[PDB]
Order: C-alpha cells, then structure tokens, then sequence
C-alpha cells in the first residue's frame, strides 16, 4: 500500500503569509518532503490561488516539484479532501489500502514524529486523530443562552491535525451523506465516529499551533526566534 | 443591594504572573483598574496568597493612590473556590451579606476585560442564578472515555471556552460550597460547575478573544504587544 500527504490549503488566507523567511504553506510542505514513506504530497489549494501556489513551490522548493501535486480544493475542508483523494487517484488508481495523512497548511510545527505515528497507528485502525489534553475549561450550550452541559474535562482533548485514514474509506463514508449532513459533519474524523468506526488517537504537541489569527502569527514568530 | 468585584489573585503549587510588569504597571493593577471604571461596584476585594497580602497593599498605595479606600486585600485559599469562600467571608466582615448581593469574580491574570463585559455580568445576574463569560470554542473538542480511541466529537457550534468574569450572589455560592464534602470539592474546582451540576440556571456572557489569561511566558509576550 501507498501513503500520501494531503495538505489542506483551500481555506478562506493565512498560509501564504511569510513566517520568518518563507510562506507558512512552504514550512508545512517541508516537513513532508523528508519522510521516506510518503509517495506524493498533495495540496488542496483554493482554485484562485493554484498558480500562485506553484510559483511558490518553484521559488521555495524547486528540488521537490516532482514530489508535490497542487490541486484545486473545495468549498469546505471535507470537500478539499475529496478533491485531494481524487487527485491521488489521477496519479495512481486508488487501492482499498492506500492512505492519506491530511494536515492543515496553517499548522507549520508538525513533526516527522507525529507524521510517523499517524502512518503507524493507521495500520490497525480505521483512522487516526492527532490530539492533546484540553487546557481551557469547556462549556456546552445547545441554545447559546445558558449552560446545557459541562463535559468531564478529564476526557476532553483539543483536536488538531494530522488526521489520517485510508482513501477509499473517506470516499465511501463521505460519499453516503446528504448535503445537510455534510454541512453539520465538517470535521473529517467526526464522519468516521458517527459511522461507528475505530478512530485511535495520536499524541500531538501543544506547539502544533494552528495559525488563524494575527495573535497566532505572533506566537509562531516567537517560536522561530 | 450591593455589587462587589472579587479578584482571584493568589496561590502557589502551580510561576503565576499577577505581579509582573505589563507596559509599566503590574498585571494585577491593570485588572483592578478595569473594575474602578464601573461606578456601581461598591468595593473591590482582592484575594492574594498569604505571603503577598502586604505586597499587594503597597501596589495599591503606589499605583492606585486615589482608589485605595475602594479596594480590600484579603488572603486566598488552596483553590479558587476556597478563595471565593475567603473573598465572600471578607465581604461579610465589611457589610453583612444580604441574600441578593452579587460578586463579580475575575482572574487577576485577565487584565484585558472591558467595561462592556463587566456590565453584561451585573445585568445578566439580575434574572439568572449565575453568569459565565464565554467565547465560541475555536478548537474541535474531542472526547475519549477510554483514552485510545474516540467516544465522541461534540458539535463545535454548541461549545464554549470558559473565561472570567463568573458572577453570582454571595449567599448562593456559600450555600452550595457548603453542602459539598471535602472529597466532593476536589472533583469540581470551577465555580460555575457547582451551579450547573446542582441544577441551576447559569447564563452565558459574550466574552472576548482578546480577554487573554496570562499563564505562560509567550502569554506575557502576547500581552506586552497588546498594550
Ligand atoms: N475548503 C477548504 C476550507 C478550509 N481549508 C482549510 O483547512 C485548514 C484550517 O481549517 P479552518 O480553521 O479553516 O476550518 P476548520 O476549523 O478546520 O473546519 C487550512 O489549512 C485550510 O486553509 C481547506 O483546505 N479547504
Ligand atoms: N487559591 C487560589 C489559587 C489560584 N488562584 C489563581 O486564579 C487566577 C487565575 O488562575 P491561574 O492563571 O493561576 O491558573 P489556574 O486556574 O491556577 O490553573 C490567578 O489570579 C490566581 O493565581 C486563585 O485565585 N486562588
Ligand atoms: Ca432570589
């Protein structure tokens, strides 16, 4: 079986911002290029930014242009995955056993260690979520007016990426959902859980920051001196 | 009836940052300054560690000279609940508690609280049991009861990050903290968690993503850039 990388960069964007010296997207793709087991690295880019992602690849990673496929992502992260898996299928026809390690372009501090656990866990599980023990106190409210519930904070995890699973599996489970369900089931791991599937946990790092806000940008800058 | 600010501002065992310089003033000072903005808050009761009581007194004498008779320094407890107990009992020494007297509890290490947040807490406390300043979770929260594979990914749209202010009536909190045993108090160290699990109507207050909790070093670095 093959292993692929699925970089999600189709968002609406922070990943084309310079971090230190190079775009966050380039930082993120970098960690995947060394990994011997990863066949191609496939990036879902917003259809408008595709060409600008390739100029970026040429300018910043000319040694790996062959290892990278830049493809049009979709309206929401799940769709981007669909599109990434489709592009994988265009490179080599998917077998039941081929794998995708998906990851946010805006997470530029993922470690080869994480990547390797995800790949490694996926052997004897349906899918793999990368998480860390929750820091904030989490409060629930179905209405958004008063507290409907407070979950037990000793079993809560802050969810990050990689999210790793077989390709066919995603195309099957995601495929079988009405639009209304897709709109509610936005997390890729959620879909596996509700379909009653075994999703194991990969140890993430509190440092696996996801860069969404101008505050996240500062935290990142201080992490690279 | 009365309105008090209860500033949870002391303890060890966890190096907590409330006495560090932010811009020019210690963080705690920034925090107290927000509550002096509110004309309606009677006194501002600050709950510091035993060793730090006088250090805090001086900080008021040095940085808040005029609003010094507005502020009352007191000893904290082992946990913030024991501290709220101590803040409450300090107020009862100042002015005997009237069943409706509310306390606006707040982390001393959250100096970016606005008056808007404060006023929403006094207001929402009117016809609710308690108030919890809150913001929409930005992170997907994942539940796992076993610890190796997931048992639940709640809907994120319905999930919230806890902040402070947390507001309530003084007698109301004491009467619940009482019925709890010494081993019972351990399992639920947050104040709003007591109200909910003893079935009470505690409403949400729109918080702020800028309402940072200064705990780590990078947190201090973010904070310094914000002011
Ligand atoms: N259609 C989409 C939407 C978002 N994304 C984004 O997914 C990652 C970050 O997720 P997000 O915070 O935008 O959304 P979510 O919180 O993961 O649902 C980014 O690396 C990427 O920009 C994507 O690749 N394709
Ligand atoms: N007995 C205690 C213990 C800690 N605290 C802490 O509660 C406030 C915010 O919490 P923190 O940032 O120290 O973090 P933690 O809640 O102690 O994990 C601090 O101002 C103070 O150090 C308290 O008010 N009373
Ligand atoms: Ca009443």
């Amino acid at each position: 079986h093959m292993i692929y990388a699925g970089i999600l960069a189709g968002g609406t964007p922070k990943q084309f911002l310079e971090l230190g010296d190079r775009p966050i997207l380039i930082h993120t793709i970098e960690k995947f290029v060394l990994e011997p087991s990863i066949e191609k690295i496939v990036v879902g880019v917003h259809g408008d930014w595709v060409s600008h992602a390739e100029d970026l690849v040429d300018k910043y990673l000319p040694l790996y242009k062959e290892r990278i496929i830049i493809t049009k992502g979709g309206a929401d992260r799940n769709t981007s995955i669909k599109n990434i898996i489709e592009a994988i299928d265009a490179y080599r026809p998917l077998t039941p056993e081929d794998i995708v390690v998906t990851h946010d372009s805006v997470r530029p501090f993922i470690t080869l260690r994480m990547i390797q656990d995800n790949i490694q866990l996926a052997q004897n599980h349906d899918a793999v979520d990368t998480v860390v023990e929750a820091v904030d106190t989490i409060v629930e409210s179905t209405n958004g007016q008063f507290i409907t519930d407070i979950p037990n904070r000793a079993h809560l995890y802050q969810g990050q990426t990689p999210q790793t699973f077989r390709c066919k599996d995603f195309m099957d489970l995601y495929g079988s959902l009405s639009d209304e369900e897709k709109e509610i089931l936005t997390d890729a791991c959620k879909i596996f859980v509700i379909k009653g599937k075994d999703v194991a946990l990969a140890k993430g790092e509190y440092s696996n920051l996801k860069i969404t806000t101008v505050t996240d940008l500062k935290i990142a800058k201080s992490m690279i001196e």
